[PDB]
């Protein structure tokens, strides 16, 4: 049976939709060559990082009234201290087939993302704005700017840069913003101000790493895609767009997006606005939130590590371990290592020695004078 | 605490115990004819304990 195809008219062939759904649906056993796209969200993190306070949430989206001290050094305190935002998508498992020692991942090809909330910034009549003059109206949120989103398969790598290393940051105390000092355990020395290779730490919690301090490390983060913008002023003016229709493509001058290790998308982003001037003078910076449409694929890949060194390396730390004298390393109590292999013509010096050059040949010593 | 068993990793199949079928029994039922314990609440008057119900 099949309908007539003169009678029938034709249409054009879309990519079929298996599922529209929540969470919940990427449980969903695929095929070798399907496609995952989620829609999801990240509220901002400056300081005042929830709602559900009774007492401070008045001001979530929002940081305390910056001011300078005034008399060194300086104390900030962590709702002055606006930080990254950061979340992970767990992905379901894949197939694998150890008989060809090649396993399949999920790979990100694309991001289609947006400022959201863009509209909420005409409103010029928050009752505590600073008028810009006698019977005017207010001041539209402007000013300082830092916009950046990072996608990977792995947390985003850091690296640290203060403006000042004689501020005294909170110390952490399971909880509060974590700071050079912090990863480091010593005052931060005025090499910090510059770059510091000592000074890096992968974006590990949200909320907790301010963005005064912390710059993504372009040297380790080959395995994650970020963009960034800034622009810093008094009241300049802030610019935005938005739509829909532009997409950004994630893959690399090799063909290749980023691999989610783990099974999990990694995610993180910023996004100032400007500040909100108060009738008081006093300052103070704002932030919305950022959209995400992380389209995945199925990708092959071979195993880098192969299992059987694994096992070995697993168990071994996990075996009791044995605290015997040295045989390794500085005090090793070793004295010779002979290897054989084949059947050679007898050589003349029996104290011959024998080793293997930087380029892997084979090599015999000419003895020489010790000293 | 069962022992570990065969696997066929080029087939990706492996063994697993299965429990098919189980005997089960209360021990001791008999034991709930003791009407004489030196403690049990006469069902009446010069007459036996109450039993275990
Ligand atoms: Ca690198």
């Amino acid at each position: 049976c099949i309908p007539k195809p003169g009678c029938c008219p034709n249409v054009a062939s879309v990519p079929k939709l298996l599922v529209k759904g929540g969470v919940e649906v990427l449980s969903v056993v695929t095929g070798e060559d399907s496609i995952t796209q989620i829609e999801l969200y990240l509220n901002p993190r400056m300081g005042v990082n929830s709602p559900d306070l009774p007492t401070t949430s008045n001001w979530y989206t929002y940081t305390y009234d910056l001011q300078p001290k005034g008399s060194s050094p300086d104390q900030p305190i962590k709702e002055n201290l606006p930080a990254y935002s950061v979340a992970r998508v767990s992905l379901p498992m894949l197939n694998e087939d150890i008989t060809c020692d090649t396993l399949q991942m999920w790979e990100a090809i694309s991001v289609k993302t947006e400022v959201v909330g863009i509209s909420s910034l005409i409103n010029v009549h928050y009752w505590d704005m600073k008028r810009v003059h006698d019977y005017g109206a207010g001041i539209p949120v402007s000013g300082v700017n830092y916009h950046m989103f990072a996608i990977g398969g792995e947390p985003l790598d850091l690296q640290g840069l203060v403006l000042d290393y004689q501020t005294q940051y909170p110390k952490t105390t399971n909880g509060g913003p974590i700071t050079i000092e912090t990863v480091l355990g010593r005052k931060m020395t005025p090499k910090n101000q510059g770059l510091d290779p000592q000074a890096k730490a992968k974006l590990d919690k949200d909320g907790n790493y301010p963005i005064e301090v912390w710059c993504p490390d372009p040297s380790k983060n080959e395995n994650s895609r970020y963009y960034g913008s800034i622009q810093t002023g008094s009241q300049t003016p802030t610019v935005l767009q938005f739509s829909n229709t532009l997409t950004t493509v994630l893959l690399d001058e090799n063909g290749v997006g980023p691999l989610c290790k783990g099974d999990g998308l990694f995610i993180s982003c910023a996004d100032i606005v400007g500040f909100l001037f108060k009738t008081s003078g006093k300052m103070a910076l704002h932030g919305l939130p950022r959209y995400f449409n992380v389209t995945l694929r199925k990708r092959w890949v071979k195993n880098p590590y192969p299992v059987v060194n694994l096992i070995n390396s697993l168990f071994s730390n996990l075996m009791p371990k044995v605290s015997g004298q040295p045989m390794e390393g500085k005090d090793n109590q070793v004295e010779e290592v002979r290897i054989y292999e084949g059947s050679e013509q007898l050589p003349g010096d029996p104290d011959i020695v024998r080793f293997l050059d930087k380029f892997g040949q084979e090599k015999t010593v000419y003895p020489k004078p010790s000293v």
